């Protein structure tokens, strides 16, 4: 089936919390046997949120490669992007290491560091000019340079540094601070303004590596922005744009990161988002 006719043969009922639940049953299941592995137990925010051996991004410290990440590849598309947890305090180094690996541009973060009264995520970046940033057993170094704060979002222009062949790199911070601590925004136009100065950017081009992008978990926020993204690209591409399939899309891209998206009314409002940008990307 128009997508937005099946946005009301299920809101109609109500079997929002149905059709998720195919999703589900039919989603992929591959090995994460390194993730799991007891040298690795502190190196995971949650024991049931874990990459894929096929996908997972390995870093380059012969020591232990292991970081939670993995790599989404979309053929059609023509569109690659890293999904990762939110940095723990001992990890910030290695989510370091992994965007200089890479190549990245930017990065993309989709939460507040504290929301519901409890850490989401480590303080990884400088908040002060003049305070940079320095990394244990990393040979790196961060110095913010500006950053530009916006009603629902805020844009810092970031320098990496390698210590040990002084090479310098620009880093984009993209960060959405307004989405709600319970449930998912009213309306997507704000989460939507924000995807296309990412992609204004030219952070998802491949000129660069892969963007990276995180939430808490790294699967329900982090999940919505990249099929959104995919879809709408999928809909420049096609002769007929009605023709996309997003439980098709959303089902391609679990066969690389396990649990994107997260419950009914995260899936509700991506099937949202994409209807809504659909009108532009016909302009
Ligand atoms: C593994 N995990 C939740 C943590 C590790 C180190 N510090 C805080 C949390």
């Amino acid at each position: 089936m128009e997508m937005e006719k099946e946005f009301e043969q299920i809101d109609k009922s109500g079997s929002w919390a149905a059709i998720y639940q195919d999703i589900r049953h039919e989603a992929s299941d591959f090995p994460s046997r390194v993730a799991k592995l007891p040298k690795n137990k502190n190196r995971n925010r949650y024991r049931d949120v874990s990459p894929f051996d096929h996908s997972r991004i390995k870093l380059h410290q012969e020591d232990n490669d292991y970081i939670n990440a993995s790599l989404i590849k979309m053929e059609e598309a023509q569109r690659s992007y890293i999904l990762t947890q939110g940095p723990l305090p001992n990890t910030v180094g290695h989510f370091w290491e992994m965007v200089w690996e890479q190549k990245s541009r930017g990065v993309v973060m989709l939460n507040r560091v504290m929301e519901k009264g409890s850490l989401k995520c480590a303080q990884y970046w400088p908040q002060k000019e003049e305070k940079e940033m320095i990394f244990e057993d990393t040979n790196l170094k961060l110095t913010l340079i500006s950053e530009d704060i916006k009603s629902y979002y805020t844009v810092r222009q970031l320098e990496l540094e390698n210590l040990t062949t002084q090479e310098t790199r620009e880093i984009l911070h993209f960060h959405y601070t307004t989405w709600p601590d319970f449930g998912v925004p009213e309306s997507p136009a704000s989460f939507l303004n924000f995807l296309f100065k990412v992609r204004e950017s030219g952070s998802l081009s491949p000129e660069h590596g892969p963007v990276v992008v995180h939430c808490s978990a790294g699967i329900g926020r982090s999940g919505t922005f990249c099929l959104a993204d995919t879809c709408l690209l999928l809909m420049d591409k096609r002769k007929d744009p009605s023709s996309v399939d997003i439980k098709k899309v959303l089902l391609e891209m679990r066969k690389f990161r396990m649990g994107l998206i997260q419950t009914a009314d995260q899936l509700r409002f991506s099937y949202l988002a994409v209807i809504e940008g659909a009108k532009f990307i016909m302009g």
